[PDB]
């Protein structure tokens, strides 16, 4: 029953637009940033960057109520007012969020749909950076990490395209002096094997 354990959280769990956009600096009771991940899994991320920056408030978005369960599971646990997580429904996110309702993007391990007919599914395909742009402020980023190479050198590619700035790219990013870095439960997972980690920041 993943529908109704995130029903028995609101304090938690947003499950309806009406109930969120133009309303999540009112549901959070401040005016700190919101950050927002897009496809945030199971929890780990937003609960590790909560923690890492209590003045800064997350957003945990995901397509699927019973992985974001598990974010729940976790996001009960740490107890933290920083969070909140999102079931979106498969419309656009101009659905859930005003015009630069929000401050930053984190796109964190997004399915890299290989197939070259599957180019409008990636998270970083120009509609939904169109998407992004509107959500965000003007200058507004988007920070992107993966392992997937195919991934990453695409994105980098459609986000340049697109008429977005790199400001910073990392090509080793465990191997670098990179700090603050808070790991996936996919990034973990695979810690061991020791392939590059890629990361981009980049700026409409």
């Amino acid at each position: 029953g993943a529908t109704e354990l995130l029903e028995a959280n609101p304090q938690y769990v947003v499950l309806n637009p009406l109930e969120a956009k133009a309303k999540w600096r009112d549901l959070f009771g401040n005016d700190n940033p919101i950050h927002v991940e897009v496809g945030s899994g199971k929890g780990a991320f937003v609960s590790g960057m909560a923690k890492q920056n209590p003045d800064i408030n997350y957003i945990g978005i995901d397509i699927q109520k019973s992985v974001l369960s598990y974010a729940l599971d976790k996001v009960l646990e740490v107890g933290v007012p920083n969070i909140k997580l999102l079931w979106v429904d498969g419309s656009d996110l101009t659905d859930y969020f005003e015009d630069g309702e929000i401050d930053r993007l984190y796109l964190n391990f997004s399915d890299p749909w290989p197939k070259k007919r599957h180019e409008k599914r990636r998270l970083t395909y120009k509609t939904f950076l169109d998407t992004f742009k509107r959500i965000l402020p003007e200058n507004g980023e988007i920070h992107f990490k993966t392992d997937n190479r195919g991934l990453f050198e695409y994105s980098l590619v459609s986000f340049s395209q697109y008429g977005m700035k790199l400001n910073g790219v990392w090509l080793d990013l465990h191997a670098s002096d990179f700090e603050g870095n808070v790991m996936t439960e996919y990034e973990q997972k695979f810690s061991n094997k020791g392939q590059v980690i890629y990361r981009v920041e980049a700026e409409f």
